[PDB]
């Protein structure tokens, strides 16, 4: 969907429905649940987009523009007024298809269980990290699609409730402990200041700006205009597929694809450190996420008492990612060595595949008999959990609920 875009990279289902692993022999779907991101949305904030537009004006007014130049003023200007009629930070005609196509391969995909539910009448939740803005309208594309399919299932689906602590605990108590460590600690404050400080932004964003301006008048903006400048350019370029609907743009014009990559790898770099693995030996970045892993299992084995059909969670990328990193979710199991900063080369994470909009975990509860079974799917992609939990069978995506409880430590067997 977009190559150096980070998480700020469209939504898109990581593996085919019809490639998923058939659950065993009588065994059928009976609970579901699923926690995501919101969809793909526009930038929080204009302020770069205008820091822009007034340096393309006195530079216009100079006569100092490539002849590639010529076009930006107009179209970020376009750009601007396309973000602005969908308001900051809400979600994108792109965000609703991303969601609505979840909602579709998840009916699909478990055609028997919404029978059930259906069958016995029991409730779909629908629990938000908030009770307004994109976190809701992304729950409701997802929602209103379930009940355009199955009207049957409409008067099922409960109202939206507000879990903080769930869906929100980098902003709630849970995450003091966590805030704290990135205020104070030393080790991590002097290794985002040595990614800031790595050799190469300086050219990356000379060459960014040298698209549109001439390498005069480049020279003469101070350094730090250069950099903020660039930075803004390439993270408008970045999200800029997330408004795909809304327009093209073409802003690769401006922002050469190895600066871009420059950037990106950066932008993974401070992420990793701030919401991922981080360092190896501590869990400071995601223990905060035992909430929500918690809730995974708790929800699970409640499915025993038949009161809940599915349970939808909605929540941002600094929940999904600890939740990633604590998992160990292929892309997180690599904490970094204090002596060896992370690079592309030597780590998988990224922001683009643990965490793009939309990113999303699922749990399919499957049972027969009195066994119950799971089987994982991360971005829509079905994939086996941490090593030493055993599958059902050799090579299995299917996982016993009592092996999964048994190898995250919550029994003993």
């Amino acid at each position: 969907t977009a190559q150096y875009s980070t998480s700020k990279t469209p939504y898109s289902p990581q593996q085919d429905i019809r490639t998923y692993q058939p659950p065993p022999p009588g065994f059928t779907a009976v609970f579901t649940e699923l926690v995501s991101r919101h969809g793909s949305r526009t930038p929080t904030k204009i302020d770069g987009a205008d820091l822009l537009l007034q340096l393309w004006a006195k530079a216009r007014d100079e006569s100092e523009l490539t002849s590639a130049g010529q076009d930006f003023g107009p179209t970020m200007e376009s750009y601007r007024a396309a973000i602005q009629k969908v308001g900051l930070g809400q979600e994108t005609g792109r965000g609703r298809q991303e969601l609505q196509g979840m909602a579709d391969r998840m009916q699909r995909r478990l055609p028997e269980l919404f029978e059930k539910i259906k069958k016995d009448a029991t409730p779909i939740a629908v629990v938000l990290s908030q009770q307004t803005g994109r976190i809701a309208d992304t729950a409701k594309f997802f929602t209103a699609r379930l009940g355009a399919t199955d009207p049957a299932l409409a008067p099922l689906i409960q109202q939206p409730v507000v879990d903080q602590d769930l869906l929100y605990f980098h902003k709630t108590e849970r995450g003091k402990a966590y805030r704290d460590y990135l205020e104070n600690d030393q080790r991590y404050q002097e290794t985002v200041k040595r990614i800031k400080n790595r050799d190469g932004t300086r050219e990356a964003a000379t060459d960014i700006l040298k698209t549109i301006f001439t390498p005069a008048f480049v020279e003469r903006m101070e350094p730090s205009a250069v950099t903020k400048a660039a930075q803004a350019l390439y993270d408008l370029d970045a999200i800029a597929p997330d408004l795909s609907v809304e327009g093209n743009w073409h802003l690769d014009r401006f922002v050469p694809r190895h600066a871009a990559a420059w950037f990106a790898s950066i932008d993974d770099a401070k992420s990793f450190y701030k919401k991922g693995p981080g360092f190896e030996g501590s869990d400071i970045t995601f223990a905060m996420a035992s909430i929500l892993l918690d809730d995974f299992f708790k929800q699970a084995e409640a499915a025993r008492a038949g009161k809940l059909g599915a349970d939808l969670r909605f929540t941002h990328a600094e929940e999904i990612i600890p939740l990633a990193a604590l998992m160990q979710l292929p892309g997180s199991e690599k904490q970094a060595d204090p002596d060896e900063d992370y690079t592309y080369a030597n780590n998988p994470w990224r922001g683009a595949s643990v965490s793009p909009m939309a990113a999303n975990l699922q749990w399919d509860i499957y049972r027969n008999g009195t066994t119950y079974l799971v089987r994982m799917l991360y971005q829509e992609k079905e994939i086996p959990f941490k090593p030493d939990c055993t599958p059902f069978t050799p090579g299995s995506h299917y996982y016993r609920l009592d092996e999964l409880s048994r190898c995250f430590g919550r029994t003993a067997r």
